[PDB]
């Protein structure tokens, strides 16, 4: 996260840090708890990943330092990538991780509600982007979970900032005309939490953009509301 600050412990209980153990353990992506055994994250976060076996999901984490060889984690039983996904920039950048065990909810780890199809004409206030991602073009995973308040931008406005791309209605962007605050490498899969009437909603999933926090270059996120049917279909046994 660029231009953000340290989050308070338990302030984003749905945020998880997804690690890979190969070659050696490290943070790979962010993700969101949406069900007792479900993590919603980004599809392009599994590039080169041929097995769920090297994955480890950690919940209720604030500082990466809390994670050691003796720290408990959730194994991943299955990785579900949208069958239409090809690459972040083309859309459908969404994936579901079915955990091997159930998450016992608590103040430190609980699910975030998905937006409703009726929440489309709703103006989201208090939108934040979080993660342990880079702080700059060429930085490194951050120890403390970072947070940054970032306003949503209309698709038409976003499209103007990405003439070479096609910003579809299945995407949603957020950023400042002058940049300064934005997601960066490592925040992918991270949730775009947004407040709607006192209730936190998972509006988007950190997907892509050009550089980090650059002027006139809004972050691009998967428009979650457009996938509620897909999520239901894939999570219902
Ligand atoms: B993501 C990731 C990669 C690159 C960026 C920078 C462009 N996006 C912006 N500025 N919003 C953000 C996030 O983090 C983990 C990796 C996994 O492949 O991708």
């Amino acid at each position: 996260i660029v231009g953000g600050t340290a989050s308070v412990r338990g302030e984003w209980p749905w945020q998880v840090t997804l690690h890979t153990t190969s070659p050696t353990q490290r943070h790979l992506c962010g993700g969101s708890i949406i069900g007792n055994q479900w993590i919603l994250t980004a599809a392009h976060c599994f590039y080169g990943v041929e097995s769920p076996k090297i994955l480890r999901v950690y919940s209720g984490i604030l500082n990466q330092a809390e994670i050691a060889e003796d720290t408990s984690f959730f194994g991943v039983q299955e990785i579900i990538i949208h069958d239409q996904y090809k690459m972040a920039e083309s859309g459908y950048d969404i994936a579901l991780l079915k955990l091997e065990t159930t998450v016992n909810y608590a103040d430190s780890q609980r699910p975030i509600s998905l937006p409703s199809k009726g929440d489309r004409n709703v103006i989201y206030t208090d939108c934040w982007v979080t993660g342990w991602g880079y702080r700059k073009l060429r930085d490194k995973i951050q120890n403390t979970l970072q947070k940054a308040k970032i306003p949503l931008v209309t698709n038409e406005e976003c499209q103007k900032r990405y003439r070479g791309h096609k910003i579809t209605h299945k995407m949603i962007c957020a950023g400042y005309r002058e940049g300064g605050k934005d997601a960066c490498k490592g925040d992918s899969g991270g949730p775009l939490s947004c407040k709607h009437n006192e209730v936190w909603h998972l509006v988007g999933i950190t997907s892509w953009g050009e550089g980090c926090a650059q002027r006139e270059r809004p972050g691009v996120y998967t428009n979650v509301v457009e996938y509620v049917d897909w999520i239901l279909e894939k999570t219902q046994a």
